[PDB]
This record gives C-alpha cells, sequence and structure tokens, in this order.
C-alpha cells in the first residue's frame, strides 16, 4: 500500500549503497520490467514504516542487500510526479547471492549513467557533492 503526507505528496524512500566508508562507488540496479535502465534503489514507504525502515526494505527487495542504514542525505521533492522521497546513505556488508541486474559505479559514472537514464536520481548522487 501507499502512504501520503498531509500535502498530498507520496512517500518514499531510496538510498544511495556504498561499497565502503569512503562513499567512491555507489551500487545501481535495474528492475525486471525495465532491465537496460540504471536506477538508484527505492520505492513507496508503507503506511506504518519509519523512513529508514522502508529504505532498508527498499534495498533488500530492490537490490539484494544487507548493510549499516547512514544519515539522511536529504528529502528529494519530485513535484513532477508529488513524490517525496527520504534518500538515505547505507554502507553495503552483504550482496544477497542468487537475487535484474546490479553493479558498483564510481560516484562520476553513476552521475552520467544516470544523467540518462533517470535523471531525478543522478540529483542524489549530485547532492554528495554538494554538501
Amino acid at each position: 500500500t501507499r502512504t501520503y503526507d498531509r500535502e498530498g505528496f507520496k512517500k518514499r524512500a531510496a538510498c544511495l549503497c556504498f561499497r565502503s566508508e569512503q562513499e567512491d562507488e555507489v551500487l545501481l540496479v535495474s528492475s525486471s520490467r525495465y532491465p537496460d535502465q540504471w536506477i538508484v534503489p527505492g520505492g513507496g514507504m508503507e503506511p506504518e514504516e519509519e523512513p529508514g525502515g522502508a529504505a532498508v526494505r527498499e534495498v533488500y527487495e530492490e537490490a539484494g542487500v544487507k548493510g549499516k542504514l547512514g544519515r539522511l542525505l536529504g528529502i528529494f521533492e519530485n513535484q513532477d510526479r508529488k513524490h517525496r522521497t527520504y534518500v538515505y546513505v547505507l554502507t553495503v556488508t552483504e550482496i544477497l547471492e542468487d537475487w535484474r541486474k546490479r553493479e558498483w559505479f564510481k560516484v562520476e559514472d553513476a552521475i552520467k549513467v544516470l544523467q540518462c537514464h533517470k535523471p531525478v536520481h543522478a540529483e542524489y548522487l549530485e547532492k554528495l557533492k554538494l554538501g
């Protein structure tokens, strides 16, 4: 089920999954329906979920990884779709074998990939450089 805030935005969560604490390489994935499109893993929050819980669940489901949840990068508001997405960072500790594709990308290459594939997700990684 979907959940909304009092301003009518759909609540979502997403996560930049990093290979290490360096935050140099991020895991991108592609979905089942659009396998040639790289995206950052994320999705809708469920009704009684906290944003970090959603984030952790989404990376397990859409990326097949587990790790240590880090800071809230920010809340990204997509006015074209009326989304508000809590984007976290996470340090990957386990890659679940037998889990669609998933690849490590240096952040700069990830931004270039996403600028074509999914511009909104590119903004997530740009926020790392922004500060």
